[PDB]
């Protein structure tokens, strides 16, 4: 019964990194409208059952985003299954997805899954090299792989600067083609003037590394999207 | 637009090659549902265009089933753009989409554009090699890719075998897990008993080259299908 086009703000959560318990409760507890747990590059599905039990008692929706098959784990509420639309590996964009079907296709059946059109647009981080996107792109080269998710419709399209603050124009521009699908921004949002920022042109705003840096301040980006 | 989910029959047209007479004429007044422009590989914008003006005329829907960018010609009820999804290659998975709304957004905007997932399971045919097509599949693989283009959102799924029957169990095995889209199935169909054979299982059949080798055996295939 989850609703994404509902979102405005969610944390991203790396299993391959830890979190103190009470500050992970309190991420929980925040007011987000949802907490992501990572599947990625190194991740052990050890370390997302772990995740996945400590997240599952509270109120807010827990989601896993699969990038890694070996680690997928039942339990959460949504899965995100992302394909990297400007991957040069077919992999990334069907490959890997069709591996799942093929060797886990009840436990797919079972789960409610959510499909993400990604745009790495961060030609220096960990996920742009491990997925070979074409990453150093043009305004008019992110909006047209908008439109392509559009086209599809997938329900989200995820807009990726990881770990950098990606330019705004951009974020408003590729907003402005999407009819359909709900954005999804993340990149550098560490504080409450950031999200508020990229949350005037990105349906959903998403913090992640910001929680290993400096938990107060990410604290802070919740009720700055969804505060009086 | 157009309801695909309401075809069982079409005719897949090579633009490269011309129908004597009145054939063109006869096969969009024929019943079936839909006039797909198709080709292989060597598509041309000229031919596609003197296509388009001669089967825009009906009311049967025309389709432009694009397989490259320098050929898209407006006039058309419906395109078709494939997503080869077993392509090692993505250009053409999502690269040409991409390039489609990078050069022509405008023109996609204004035309009724409709996302085709692509299985190609003949290992051997032009479509293979021109795609990159990881087509040599088991059974279990075709299924899978059919629950990936579910995955998708993807409105058709379809099944190319090009100019051979491909094996009717995966036909019915893919129809199987179809729970939201539409199977279409092309390969090697050219009279009525073999169309009906596949029509059990497939949503849509496509009739292709047979149109040009045995015309009236081809044009049977509609009431075959549809009664
Ligand atoms: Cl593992
Ligand atoms: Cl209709
Ligand atoms: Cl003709
Ligand atoms: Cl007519
Ligand atoms: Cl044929
Ligand atoms: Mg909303
Ligand atoms: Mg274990
Ligand atoms: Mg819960
Ligand atoms: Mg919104
Ligand atoms: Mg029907
Ligand atoms: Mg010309
Ligand atoms: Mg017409
Ligand atoms: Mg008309
Ligand atoms: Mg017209
Ligand atoms: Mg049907």
């Amino acid at each position: 019964m989850y609703d994404v086009t509902e979102w405005k703000h969610v944390f991203k959560l790396d299993p391959n990194k830890d979190l103190p318990d009470e500050q992970l409760e309190i991420l929980c507890e925040s007011g987000t409208d949802a907490v992501i747990i990572g599947g990625s590059d190194g991740v052990t599905e050890d370390n997302v059952l772990r995740m996945m039990s400590k997240v599952r008692r509270f109120l807010v929706p827990c989601v896993l985003e699969v990038s890694a098959i070996e680690a997928i784990v039942p339990g959460f509420d949504l899965y995100f299954i992302p394909s990297v639309l400007n991957s040069k590996n077919a992999d990334w964009i069907v490959g890997m997805h069709q591996k799942a079907m093929k060797e886990y296709g009840e436990l797919m059946s079972m789960e409610e899954i959510v499909a993400e059109g990604y745009c790495i647009a961060n030609p220096d981080c960990k996920a742009a090299a491990l997925t070979e996107a074409d990453a150093d792109l043009n305004m008019d080269d992110i909006v047209a792989y908008a439109r392509v998710s559009e086209l599809l419709q997938l329900p989200i399209f995820y807009l990726e600067y990881s770990g950098v603050l990606g330019d705004i124009e951009a974020v408003k521009k590729t907003k402005a083609v999407l009819e359909t699908s709900t954005l999804f921004y993340g990149g550098g949002i560490k504080d409450a003037e950031t999200a508020k920022q990229y949350a005037e042109h990105a349906d959903v705003i998403v913090v992640g590394n910001a929680v290993y840096e400096d938990f107060d301040r990410a604290l802070k980006t919740v009720a700055a999207v969804k505060g009086e």
